[PDB]
Formats: structure tokens, sequence, C-alpha cells
């Protein structure tokens, strides 16, 4: 009877979704409105997205609370694997920029948490720092397309599997596959075949929908 509430395009809500499909275990999603502050309030107190709702019927905030959580609930965990200080530092980098690139197509993009349109707009009066903002950084998509294309050819290099960018399934899964699955709602990047391979093999492994039909 476990329920998870997220939204679709937050990297912190498929990091929760990731370890109930690589465990396949079965839940039940409820995507919420951006704008909604009052429902996660009665759940948890707080506007916090993800929440897990447990078999018992309490609420449970935070990502790493919840995966470290559900990872456990058949007594064998999965996210063994060593933690690579490549990837931390790669990861470090590529995210001190990749919202420039994320933010403003999420806005744009078909996901249910933005299917009213003040839901839509509370997202961008909350992540758009001036009013044509995301207009601006979306015509610098070329520079940033680069960028994000020359930084996928050095994490190329650096998985050593399809399945487990360590070899070992590990946090650095849980940290990285977000990152690549919503980048793909970016068009016109050059990916890498190993990047590829990751991407698509850890998507039907989490059994999470790829981005890159509605890719803009």
């Amino acid at each position: 009877a476990m329920k998870l509430y997220i939204y679709d395009h937050s990297p912190y809500s498929l990091k929760a979704r990731m370890i109930f499909g690589l465990k396949n275990i079965p839940v039940e999603l409820h995507v919420l409105l951006n704008d909604d502050a009052e429902t996660p309030t009665r759940m948890v107190g707080q506007k916090q997205v993800p929440i897990l709702q447990k078999d018992d019927s309490r609420y449970m905030p935070e990502s790493m609370d919840i995966v470290h959580y559900v990872d456990k609930l058949d007594g064998k965990p999965l996210l063994t694997g060593k933690r690579s200080p490549a990837i931390e530092e790669w990861l470090r980098k590529v995210n001190g920029y990749a919202n420039k690139l994320l933010l403003p197509r999420f806005a744009k993009s078909a996901f249910d948490e933005f299917s009213t349109p003040a839901a839509r707009k509370y997202f961008v009066d909350k992540k758009e720092a001036s009013a044509g903002n995301f207009a601006d950084l979306l015509a610098h998509s070329d520079g940033l397309i680069k960028n994000i294309s020359d930084d996928l050819r050095a994490l190329d290099k650096l998985i050593v599997k399809p399945n487990a960018v360590n070899g070992e399934l590990s946090e650095d899964d849980i940290q990285l596959f977000p990152l690549l699955r919503n980048l793909t709602l970016v068009a016109g990047i050059n990916w890498p075949s190993r990047v590829a391979d990751y991407r698509d093999n850890m998507a039907k492994q989490t059994q999470i929908n790829l981005l890159s039909s509605m890719a803009i």
C-alpha cells in the first residue's frame, strides 16, 4: 500500500523512484501540482517532495532517507558499491550549470505538476531570476550544449558498466542518472556511446521513462 508523492521533473523524486524500480518493488506514484504547499504540509509538516507513505500509512520526506529505507525493505540492499571521486567531481561541475539548460526547458514542458497554468507559473515565479531570463538562457543554448557535450565525452571514459557507473551499483548511480535522464529534454546534445548505453540501460532498470520525445 505504498504511495510516493513526487514531481516528474525533479531529480530528488527520480532518486526515490529509482530504488523502487531497481528492486522491482511496486509503488503508487502520485504527482502533485508544483504550487501545492498544503498537501505536503499535511503529510510531513512542510512543503517537501518526494514523500513516501509506507505500509503503516506513516509519511517520510527526504530522498536519501527514502532510498536507504527502501533498499532495506527486502533485506538485500543493492547500493553496495564504492563511490568514485572522479564521478563526484564530474557531478559537481555539470551541476554548476545544467540548470541553465533544464529549468527553462522544464517550464515549457508536459509534466503533470505543471498541468495547470498557475502551477507552471509558480515554478517560473520561483526559479526564474528576472522576468524574461529563461528566454535569454534558452538563447544561449548553443554554448551550453557544447559545454555539456564535452563533459559527456569525459564521463564516457569513466563509466565501467552500463548497469552501474562504477561497476557495482552505488550512490553514484543514484546521483548521476536523474541528471542524465533529464538532460534528454535538451535537443541537440551529442551523446557518446557508453554514456548512451548507461542512460538507456539504467532507464530500463529503474523503470523510468526518458524525455527524448519532448526534447526542445
